């Protein structure tokens, strides 16, 4: 049957992220099969309807596009309690700690997503580091490097790490480290993929323990308006596709990309070499995280939120989804 309503979904990825393949194509597939045609969706990659990424959020709230994929932290001050989830050590795997933020944003920031359905509240995957020349051995080995992140929260750790944060998105990565504004930047291993950076940033460092450095909030976010004015049988065809099984599902597929691609590394299939800190070595970027989670909940506390009750709240979930998984397998 022809189209009653077409989706256009808008983001800062190209087509071959492994986001893309794995969960919008399928999404795409899905959405149109169980609406016999009267829902079309239009996948547009690489900022391709054009604006930056972080105009991505208000593209969909504001109807330009109807779905959008962005990170949170793109636009600083915006969304404070999702803040809670760049803190150091906080997540474990993209699958249990995307549940945990889908969970935490669900019961925690009804006003701060008002304007929009949550097809998907996720993090990433296992921030790492990532440099061009720098092999990260200890912590004194980042003093002074031009280095990336996503978020205030995740430049602020960088700094307090004695790192040299420049704030941008991660589309501007590629050219910045070709151009020596950047020494390097974390993310994710998946993103290191898609970005084309694994010939660029050779050097990567991971932790030991039962945490990440860091991750951040990122959302697939949906149109408010344009799901009230889908009919009453094809606002369940989105249902459907939509809340914390598909946020544990883009967590794991950004997990089995990381696995590929470090696998790739050790193997020696892609050049690099993989820096795993010891115990000791990992309790010196921790003792420097607390500091980060201390002075988040004091500056949350002076400004009205309960910064306190909100990271109880999110390591809990984090703790209590990870076991889960854990006990399955
Ligand atoms: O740090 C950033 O600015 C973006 C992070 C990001 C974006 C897309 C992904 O699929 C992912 O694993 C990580
Ligand atoms: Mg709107």
């Amino acid at each position: 049957q022809e189209a009653e309503y077409t989706l256009r979904l808008h983001h800062f990825f190209p087509a071959s992220a492994p986001v893309h393949q794995e969960y919008f194509l399928p999404w795409k597939e899905a959405i149109e099969k169980e609406s016999d045609g009267r829902l079309a969706v239009e996948l547009y990659p690489s900022m391709q309807l054009g604006g930056t990424p972080p105009s991505l959020y208000d593209q969909a709230k504001d109807g330009q596009v109807d779905i959008i994929w962005t990170v949170l932290g793109y636009n600083s001050g915006r969304f404070p309690r999702a803040e809670v989830f760049d803190l150091p050590f906080l997540p474990t795997s993209g699958a249990a700690t995307s549940q945990a933020a889908h969970e935490y944003a669900m019961t925690h920031m009804q006003d701060e997503l008002e304007g929009v359905y949550p097809i998907a509240v996720h993090t990433h995957s296992p921030g790492a580091l990532h440099t061009k020349e720098t092999r990260i051995e200890a912590l004194e080995d980042i003093e002074g490097l031009k280095m990336r992140g996503p978020s205030r929260l995740v430049n602020r750790y960088l700094a307090k790490l004695g790192a040299e944060p420049i704030g941008m998105p991660v589309a501007q990565a590629l050219e910045a480290l070709s151009r020596g504004v950047l020494d390097g930047t974390v993310i994710p291993f998946e993103a290191i993929t898609a970005m084309g950076l694994a010939d660029i940033t050779t050097e990567h460092t991971i932790f030991s323990g039962d945490r990440a450095l860091y991750t951040t909030m990122m959302i697939v976010a949906m149109d408010q308006d344009k799901y009230d004015a889908l009919p009453e049988d094809l606002q369940p065809i989105i249902d459907a596709h939509a809340g914390g099984r598909e946020a544990y599902r883009i967590g794991q597929i950004m997990d089995q990309a990381d696995h590929r691609q470090i696998l790739a590394i050790q193997s020696g299939e892609q050049p690099g070499t993989i820096t795993r800190l010891g115990s000791e070595e990992t309790a010196r970027w921790q003792a420097v995280g607390q500091e980060v989670v201390d002075e988040w909940i004091a500056e949350a506390e002076e400004k009205g939120l309960d910064g306190q009750m909100l990271y109880d709240d999110a390591t809990r979930l984090v703790e209590r989804y990870t076991r889960a998984a854990a006990l399955e397998h």
